[PDB]
């Protein structure tokens, strides 16, 4: 039946009826299953594809749920949920409803830890490990971390708490030599005469070993479980392996677009995107300003900074899953004269709070960042949605905030913000917007922001992808008047004493939290200017969002065009109903 | 007239005069250094023997190597006294961490010699990256070295610094100065380690370990290393307090000493009970009859006010060096096991983990408590240091809650609500002292219930912690003014607002934090989503670095102290006497 003995399994307890010489061919069932998963569309082929065989031998070994597991990022884990009472739920993996892309507490109690940012399994490993023997019991903790996120400050700062400490422990190395945009780093540890390139972390060192073959990964781990103390056991495995089209482009096919199994042909996007046009702007203003460097923690493809590393190698560089290294590196280099751009996500920005206010808002260096994702992005959930921004940035000293509407006020900005002195921020959506000519830079009072639709009476004060929302709410409303708030730190003062004085209500709206947001900067505003309209806050409630397409997330916040004609009757405007 | 015993300092104003001096003369001016940082930190709070501890490498840094044109970085900078004392600063050191005065570790805007502001730890081998960086590109060839110790180190920031450092491959030299002390005594796997290479995984070349304390022999190795292509780590090995017989003998006490006179080694006695010793009594108390509390701190046994917890609970307790991040998600794993970790940490130090919180506690709502040390201004320590952010970071946070307790009481109230309720909770407290308390004192609160204090409405002031003394005191003979121990920024008291912002003429929001984001913010958008609209005066820390001063001086100035509330009180129409 294509299947006969994933047919029989519904959890590890029947994985283990199968004999060591069955799990190859169980190996091959569950590549064919991963691949009809992900050929519907944009998920994680190649990582889970390239994790089957130390999944399963480590699953056949360990007994889950006693034993922990934990996966670090999780998006190498498909075979994990295959495994685990989860065959039929993959259908629906990242959609509204299903199960998550990563492992998830929630979700299962074979899910060790909720993970989606890098670099967390071994932090949480030993504090498992630590819990374990205070209690008095024993259970093995095994966590599967990659070569990149081995790259990331907390992954090397545990392994040396974690050699201190000397307790049982199992690490697999998942070896790749690939990111999603390929590994850097003077490799991390591995790539090294060839002893122990963690020696100085007091943790035992196995491999590399080949990390396909489950056979002699089940006979490793059987041996290497009741060792005392941690051990790293190095696998190398092959991004994408089992499928020719995967392993030949490990890049493309971490996140495919839909493609035939069959063939390896897929669906070729033809969007433009908010990324696309960060890339073209950056790649053209560093053509006449030698002093601009971008720098990206490990998402080079991400940002739309491939044609930019191309043309400029001098002046693009690779931190590896190591935000806090970027930011501050960007600092340096803003100390000597350079005007460097921090290409950063909002979920990943977070990992580099600190690095913002202490080594570049201090000084008020000359860091522009241009930050991607901001606000929901989907269907990654609750660890992706860069949703706190304009929060977190908002109270730090001196750095500026601003959201563009398009892509010229985007270049605008850009212009502006390597152009005058202190840290600047730029938040745009994953989404798309129009393509501008080459050499298009308007210029730009930073702070200042515009009306786009007249009206008193009700105003609504939004930016980016929240001003589309706002557009939309207002298109045959003669009364209500709409502000592209395009900036947040500087409020437009002038702007918002003049329309919050003769306005009977205001609304606000953001691709952020509720809480000390665009909303809360407009109400400190208001009542340091001693104002009191009516204002209605919309964004994404104090709580987080499991993984559902934007459009749904915002339908149900509250912030999407009908729920903007909602509020905006509830506040007296006639609104139609419509045919 | 020159009756000085300092003949060498006497002449030199700057390293172009130091390197007028033979190699053989380096070494009285090793001792005239050690001497004048002794004499500078008998006075009070200062770091001491860090900076004893690296005079003899400062000397031949300066001696080789040429700041401006060449830049030397430091890591924290508690270090640098001898860098101050020999870039034109000699005489200032007198008001070092004072108001109006040079600050206690380097800074960008005091001297064309402090290549980076510091303060938090690890920051300085990523900095040296990023100047190597922008020097290659700009096509220049200045030496770029970095002092970083053996704890710094442990930060992720540096360790993965090094990852790219080694990757990069370019002209840097960076020394490593391994005393196997922290603050407390270093913690390891790298410690415990140190004809092999420590850092041979990651591409750097590595010269030692060599003695630190010899500066003819430190000039004769940087004059060979600093012209060598790629990067190169420099293991020194010095003794932290060098020079001092008594700080070698003790060098966590003398990390940070009080009044002391050198001629004995005889300091004031500092017999106060501070919040962090009203939290270590807490805690050790409370760990006795629950054995699922871990207590974890990030470097900081010590000023966190731990040390009798870790003698009394060895299992209990762990300090995973200066690594903020792995603080909390090391906690994070802890809860999701059944036991119930408590981070100790300060805040300005908890920022280097607002994605840990995040992400690692907050999503699942796990069981974590943080308390939180120098919350608000700290004082002397200035910008890099002063905790003002904390109500702001935290409150975005689904889940994760905030109270601030009036004193020693309620610092127990909360952690017992904490430690007995499940999600993430966080307590934060300032720099200073409260009475003690008698043990087992546990009261039951309402975890977000605030007390009226103070009766009146017309103005209520609504001020939690150390905002609530002064706001207290304002009150004092108003007998319109109310005063309410907000003692919960999340979730707020909603009735108790909803109530008083319905009452009372107008409102007073105070808080030890940045006015954006903050307390006030968090009324205001209460009030807002309630329909309230009275008059309220938001009072906190401006939207701006404050530079060192005593606490009492940059709460003068920003407006929160007694004074100054009663300012505002006056300008609400409250009758106020002169
Ligand atoms: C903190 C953080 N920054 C960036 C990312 C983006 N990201 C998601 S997966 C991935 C690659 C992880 O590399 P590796 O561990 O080698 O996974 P593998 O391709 O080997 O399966 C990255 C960089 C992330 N998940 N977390
Ligand atoms: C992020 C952060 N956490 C904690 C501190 C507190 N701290 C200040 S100095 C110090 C010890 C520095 O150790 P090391 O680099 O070995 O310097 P040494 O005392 O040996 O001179 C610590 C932990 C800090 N500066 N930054
Ligand atoms: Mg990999
Ligand atoms: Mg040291």
């Amino acid at each position: 039946s294509d299947t006969p003995l994933l047919d029989q399994i519904h959890g590890p307890k029947d994985l283990k009826r199968l004999s060591r010489e069955q799990l190859p061919a169980l190996t091959e069932e569950l590549r064919g299953e991963i691949v009809r998963v992900c050929s519907r569309g944009g998920l994680h082929l190649a990582s889970s594809l390239g994790a089957v065989d130390i999944i399963t031998a480590l699953h056949y070994v360990l007994d889950s749920p006693r034993d922990r597991i934990l996966f670090d990022v999780g998006h190498q884990a498909y075979a994990h949920k295959i495994l685990t009472g989860r065959r039929d739920q993959m259908a629906d993996i990242k959609k509204e409803g299903g199960i998550s892309g990563f492992t998830k507490v929630s979700e299962s109690e074979h899910d060790a830890i909720t993970v989606g940012h890098a670099s967390t399994s071994l932090t949480n490993a030993l504090g498992m490990a630590l819990a374990r023997d205070a209690q008095g019991k024993d259970f093995h903790v095994a966590a599967v971390i990659g070569d990149g996120s081995l790259t990331g400050g907390m992954a090397l700062a545990a392994l040396n708490t974690i050699g201190d400490m000397g307790r049982k422990m199992l690490i697999v190395l998942n070896d790749n030599e690939m990111s999603i945009s390929e590994n850097v780093g003077a490799m991390n540890k591995f790539m090294r005469a060839s002893v122990n390139p963690f020696a100085a972390m007091g943790v035992r060192y196995v491999g590399p070993v080949d990390g396909h073959n489950v056979q002699e990964l089940v006979w490793l781990l059987e041996r290497l479980v009741d060792l005392d103390g941690p051990t790293i056991l190095h696998i190398v495995t092959t991004k994408g392996k089992g499928l020719s089209y995967a392993e030949a482009d490990p890049i493309y096919w971490h996140g495919p677009a839909k493609f035939d199994p069959a063939t390896g042909e897929y669906v070729p996007s033809s969007a433009y995107s908010w990324s696309a046009a960060f890339g073209e702007a950056v790649t053209e203003w560093a053509k006449t300003d030698p002093r601009t460097f971008v720098v990206t923690p490990a998402m080079r493809e991400g940002s739309g900074l491939v044609e930019f590393s191309r043309v400029h190698p001098h002046r693009y560089l690779d931190v590896g899953i190591a935000e806090e290294v970027a930011v501050t590196t960007a600092a340096g280099m803003a100390l000597q004269g350079m005007r460097p751009v921090v290409a950063i996500y909002s979920t990943f920005l977070q990992r580099a709070y600190d690095q913002v206010l202490h080594d570049v808002a201090i000084e008020h260096l000359n860091v522009t960042f241009c930050i991607d994702r901001a606000g929901i992005v989907g269907a990654d959930g609750a660890t992706h949605n860069g949703v706190f921004d304009l929060s977190f940035l908002r109270s730090i000293p001196g750095v500026r905030i601003g959201l563009p509407k398009d892509a010229a006020e985007l270049r605008g900005m850009l212009k502006y913000a390597q152009t005058h002195d202190g840290p600047f921020a730029i938040r745009y959506p994953r989404g798309n917007t129009a393509q501008v000519p080459a050499g298009t830079w308007p210029d730009l009072k930073w702070g200042e922001w515009e009306r786009l639709k007249g009206g008193d009476d009700v105003v609504i004060l939004a930016g980016g992808k929240a001003l589309d929302y706002a557009l939309k709410a207002a298109e045959d409303l003669p009364g209500v008047g709409v502000v592209n708030a395009r900036f947040v730190k500087p409020l437009d003062e002038e702007m918002l004493r003049e329309v919050g004085g003769r306005a009977r209500a205001l609304i606000t709206v953001e691709d952020n939290t509720v809480v000390g947001g665009f909303g809360g900067a407009v109400l400190e505003a208001l009542n340091s200017m001693n104002l009191h309209p009516t204002v209605r806050v919309l964004g994404i409630p104090d709580e987080f969002q499991e993984h559902a397409t934007a459009e749904s997330v915002h339908a149900r916040a509250g912030i999407d065009a009908p729920a903007i004609r909602t509020v905006l009757a509830e506040l007296g405007v006639d609104v139609p109903i419509e045919v």
